DNA sequence: TCGCGAATTCGCG
DNA sequence: TCGCGAATTCGCG
């Protein structure tokens, strides 16, 4: 990055931020480097708006709505830029999920599971649920080139490496990280196609096998590998990546403005 | 359809047979229905065999697997026709998901909610896991024309026409089928692009936008709108009907094997 | 064994 | 108000 992120970050650690208020903190830094363009932060999308994007590519799509006021709520929120032709084009969404209470209860002293004896707490499959937000606003941007999906994993559920955590009476119990009674990470890779966990995957990737050519949108999955909670410094120079990046993807339709303002 | 299936459909019923169980019924109406072809069920597919299917597509596809022996298991199960090369095409993947015990609870007697006071308890959201087998199955038919996925509702939370249920003392409670308090519906329409729910979404659409043309695989959602039971001769028909759609559009890769055998 | 699936109650604004 | 989001324990084979 440059310089001026590097303040804006130690300002997030400084505080703890969580991941929609670094959502905001990112609309800040991008309008303080792109002071021609106009941001925007938003906290939800109603289906009308998901529904109207789908019409506009093909009118047979976005044709249902049983309740009305129905929308989505991303925890960390939607930052947008305005184009050139005065639409807005989101740059950012952002997410943070938890599970997996483990480390937690064998720091201090807590056998769990169905008779009080176990260690471990048999992961549950509640992540799930992220596979829908991907959905939904991936057809919000079915039209675009860029896909700026960031979700966060944090808990026992996503490990990456091997932790021993020592219980209060020192013994040492020991989290194996490709055990399938805790890893749930495997449930989350449909998402971004089996691409790099805890990577970049802001521009559309293009395949095909027949007389084809189709467009791949893939979720940009960040793990904490080894338990410990999210630091917010990290959180931001990511988020602040994968809006720059959908910013490059979008130079076309921003020219004229930051050419001239 | 054909008159052979009303038999096997009457004694789907004289049975309530379940989902998986139909899906059988299923596997077997076709193998009568096509007896040089070669037809198989199957009641899981391992993440190795999504990934492989992947990475034949493009080689930085399917890459990551954290635990080994992970698997997608549909209640419904997969069944598969042989094709003219050898491999094995999927023609039907199907599931059944329930929620919302409203009517149960208002047949009888039973307030509900914080304080045992609610007459309906207010709709979760535990119906949003569905997406992850969605684009699990799609990823797995990432190079195919067809996509035979079908998932069908039940519980007061999947309402399409207003019903009121009396309660035990003559007070007739009623569920309103918009009221976003129950109906969780529109949690699931990402999965179709909001086309029909309801109807047999089988055969890929091909859209585009700009230098695009690319292929959407939409689920078909079949919901119970009244709240009542699925009918199992109902669920064969449908999971027929899905069925030899697949098979018109495999057509070109089953013509050697039903042409001479 | 190891792993996938069930859906639930309710806080929140 | 109406509606979206939290993730959890544990049965199963």
């Amino acid at each position: 990055s440059q310089g001026v992120i590097g303040i804006f970050g130690d300002y997030a650690k400084a505080h703890d931020l969580a991941v929609g208020e670094v959502s905001k903190l990112v609309k800040k830094a991008l309008s303080n480097e792109y002071p021609q363009l106009s941001f925007r932060y938003r906290d939800s999308i109603k289906k009308t708006e998901i529904n109207e994007a789908l019409k506009k590519i093909d009118p047979d799509l976005g044709g249902t709505l049983f309740v009305s006021n129905s929308s989505i709520k991303p925890d960390g929120g939607i930052v947008e830029v305005k184009d050139d032709y005065g639409e807005w084009r989101v740059v950012l969404v952002a997410e943070a999920k938890h599970q997996g209470k483990d480390i937690i209860n064998i720091r201090n002293g807590l056998l769990v599971g169905k008779r009080g004896d176990q260690d471990l707490m048999a992961a549950g499959n509640a992540i799930e649920k992220s596979h829908k937000n991907i959905s939904e606003i991936a057809n919000f941007m079915l039209s675009e080139s860029h896909f700026p999906y960031v979700l966060f994993l944090e808990g026992s559920n996503f490990l990456t490496e091997n932790i021993s955590i020592t219980r209060p009476d020192g013994r040492v119990v020991n989290l194996e990280y490709n055990s399938g009674i805790l890893n749930r990470l495997d449930r989350l890779t449909a998402a971004n196609y089996g691409m790099p966990i805890n990577s970049n995957l802001c521009i559309n990737k293009f395949v095909n096998h027949k007389d084809k050519s189709i467009m791949l949108q893939a979720a940009s999955i960040y793990t904490q590998g080894d338990g410990r909670e999210w630091d917010s410094k990290i959180m931001f120079e990511i988020m602040f990546d994968i809006s720059t990046t959908s910013l490059r993807v979008l130079g076309r339709d921003l020219f004229e403005q930051l050419t001239s303002k």
